[PDB]
């Protein structure tokens, strides 16, 4: 074989894959009871009723699929929109009917900086039948207020993928793009901290 | 084989595909008598008695060769400019040596939505010895105004490729770029681009 | 085999490519003695003492490895930094100690104009425990002032490689990214070459 | 995108790719009434009563699912089988119930010279959950006696795909496999063509 | 990212990749105390003295690197060479100096069929300065006495290397070759399976 | 990009890529005065009269184009054929009309030994309508006897390529193939293969 950037998760059941959730067209991933955060860009394209997937994997099945029953933009510029869903899932996963049974919230990593290496792990092809969970590497090139970029391979469905590091502690939410090309997150600054905080479901 | 967005067009001289012309370039497509469109970028490249191909495959002949005897940019910011050409060919393609006998325009669509399949086919690589046709597919992201936005593999060539829906319908023009599914940027034509184009459109 | 628009360098040990240098991160090329040119992105995460090493290619080895001595920004918009070495090699390359005995600077090209072959020559993939040099080949798109715009396959770790013309004379510098996909540099106008021609360690 | 020599059929519904059908681990075509055409080596794990479906792709839907009825393998050396199914969809096609009406068999070609374009038609990927047809064009290498060497790109699945000229007109069967490598079929000379026209189902 | 029947192990310390062994040229697996199985064309290679290494992953590490002290080949047909090492590392891995404390045997699999799923694991290219070992997957074509065929993306290293079924049990040696391609092994007989016991180290 | 075991010659007007010689099927190379050497499955779909170009790549041009005046295969079992070219080109190369002056032969290898580095290089995609040559890297696995294999990724045109050392000094003549690093398998030049064609190298 060859040395590759990206591959198929096969297993998605298991963490770190158990904190990512499909969209139609993008990815998102769990922040708190019943809440997930994707982009703005996302967000805009959903409304309430609209379903979202826990952590499918095309036919391997998946953790439920779930309505959203708020959806909160961040109100600076950065690309965060906070989703909440009906926790009762619409169709249960293996762990039951309860949103929070089937997906696993990520701990925000302590800091992050240039040449360290991330994952982002998302669904990066759009409209597909079938939902298939990838994993892109890469290390950090810059870290700089609410900006992380990283060098990766993403592609248009990683928009709302979670940016973890090597102990899958979250340093970013992916935003916007071999492929070894520079790609960009958004940073989680004190003050996106803040409002994400407020608006996890309570 | 495997999945691929993106494969190369073996027989450019049907339906869709005889609508498109090539630039040495870039890409451009048919929209009425003696008429093209294509990119503001791309046409600040060429002048008066340059030359397009229509529907070229590499050594499978083409639609003929043709000069450009007028350019004219659209006033407004979307990246759209109309090209006329001599209806005289400078070589002839099968269909004879007048240009429209030789090429099709498309029949706009209703309009698009996120989430539909559409196709975007030009000369993806430019400044090639031999012009190559591919066609690469995708969702539609979003359509806001003038901007289109889909998920597919385009290259630098594709600047001013026909952007179009499953039923071959126009829904935009290519422009930027900025396996791969990235997110890729036409104009949609809104009604003053629409009007714009009618109005340039070779009497 | 197939078309392909960016290979693997495997001598570096000849022109052009002793020109070139490796960051940890990105791409740099000789402008004269002493003296080499990268971004100014790449330079913000460099200090004095901070290391670069000589045309590399894995374990075939390289001309040397040295350390930074002071890092120029130029003052225009342009992307556009100079680094000076010290002269004295931390470890010496096939040529000696001296910097200089090691490298070869490049000629610039009388101009550039659309269609044009080039090539971008640089270390793509950033923060690799090894070093591999790609050349990426591809036509002028566009020049104009200080922007120049090619079609190529570059990524992340290119920022700061020469772009050269079919005789290995100096275009540009590259800044910013099948693929054959507009990449951008940097067009040395006369103003760029006189902040470079004024900063060459004497 | 690049030159290609196999590509995914995205219509399967018209012909050529009406003449074909897929086994769970191989490729065969129809040659008459209720009867198809494969290698012994695929004929070897299949029985009556089980299973073929008529020109599959993915979930696009399929000209029926039919049961095997007889399997009649070729005297002689040739890797050929002989496979009659019931003429009664186990489920339907588009065109109804009935096998013949929802496929087309081929019309032999005048012959076979070296240098010719071929097509190889078939399920390459033996063993997954959705049938996914490919096409892969080559030119042929040598024919001789019952021999048929063509340079393509083939794969497992592909044991009992058609082998077509330019015209859609048949030339041999794949038995024995970028990628051009050469690859072999069975070509039907009198002797074969007649063990073939006594099994077809009356 | 794309579907990929061959990819990189990243971690080669977890079971079952701690059963594999890298010869310069091949791949070969630990059968017992002191005792590796690999091909005949592979033992040719190698005499008293070589060395082989255990589970290597570039710079990452291994389990040691051992000699050899006794090579003995299967006297039927099938391509079966046993290899005892010395027990004492040359060079020791994270477990310590002892050949055993640093590998795992495998347990033989009750049986195989065609359709299941398996896995190849070892080193596929031959003669490079780090050792990468790939995990390549595909479906079992054939179960005949002591041969079993599968398909997968297999190269020339891939000689000697462990065939898996999908709890990691063994079902057979690879000894010969995208690309979904048949592949050969040796199936474990009892004639097989008693030479091997018979030379297992006391 | 990424590592490669075969890439395209961009220039195969120098040595060691001046040796070899296309087929429309298949590959050759020089073994001395009008003479070149391939297998014996190519050279049966050849004929006195017969064409092969030196060293051509697409449109760069190429060393001439020859006809074939005599096809002598080796008596014994390895799968190679002497193929001797009239010496006046059909079309001249750019060192003129003689055959010879466009083409090099290569000096023998003192041997070769498994571990040690190959390319094999040759035109691998047949029946082309633009000939492109490539080169494929890698280790030899096996030498013994008449037998050289070796780890590379060669495809059904290499049939007849040159196999060189890392000196471009001759260690094979490839001639069958059963990313791809796949064992592929050449003829070694024992010394009654050397002799046969030294005898039959035209005078
Ligand atoms: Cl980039
Ligand atoms: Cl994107
Ligand atoms: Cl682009
Ligand atoms: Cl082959
Ligand atoms: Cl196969
Ligand atoms: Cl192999
Ligand atoms: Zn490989
Ligand atoms: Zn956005
Ligand atoms: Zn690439
Ligand atoms: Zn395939
Ligand atoms: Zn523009
Ligand atoms: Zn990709
Ligand atoms: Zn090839
Ligand atoms: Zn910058
Ligand atoms: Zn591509
Ligand atoms: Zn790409
Ligand atoms: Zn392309
Ligand atoms: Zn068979
Ligand atoms: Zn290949
Ligand atoms: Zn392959
Ligand atoms: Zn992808
Ligand atoms: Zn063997
Ligand atoms: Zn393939
Ligand atoms: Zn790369
Ligand atoms: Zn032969
Ligand atoms: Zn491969």
């Amino acid at each position: 074989g060859s040395e590759n950037n990206v591959t198929k998760v096969k297993d998605t059941n298991i963490f770190p894959y158990t904190g990512v959730v499909a969209f139609k067209s993008a990815t998102g991933f769990v922040v708190g009871k019943n809440t997930i955060l994707t982009n703005k860009h996302v967000s805009k394209n959903y409304k309430v009723g609209d379903r979202i997937t826990a952590h499918p994997n095309s036919d391997k099945g998946n953790g439920g699929i779930y309505s959203i029953k708020k959806i909160i933009n961040y109100p600076g510029k950065e690309d965060v929109s906070v989703i909440q869903v009906e926790e009762r899932a619409i169709e249960r996963g293996p762990k039951g009917f309860n949103f929070n049974d089937n997906v696993t919230p990520f701990k925000y990593a302590a800091g992050a900086k240039a040449g360290e290496r991330i994952k982002v792990i998302g669904y990066p092809h759009p409209y597909k039948n079938k939902y298939v969970l990838y994993e892109s590497t890469g290390p950090v090139m810059s870290v700089e207020g609410s900006s992380i970029v990283y060098s990766a391979h993403t592609e248009s469905g990683n928009s709302g993928s979670p940016v973890l590091n090597s102990n899958n502690e979250l340093v970013g939410i992916h935003f916007a793009s071999d492929d070894n090309r520079n790609a960009y997150g958004v940073y989680f600054t004190p003050e996106i901290k803040k409002f994400i905080a407020e608006n996890i479901d309570k």
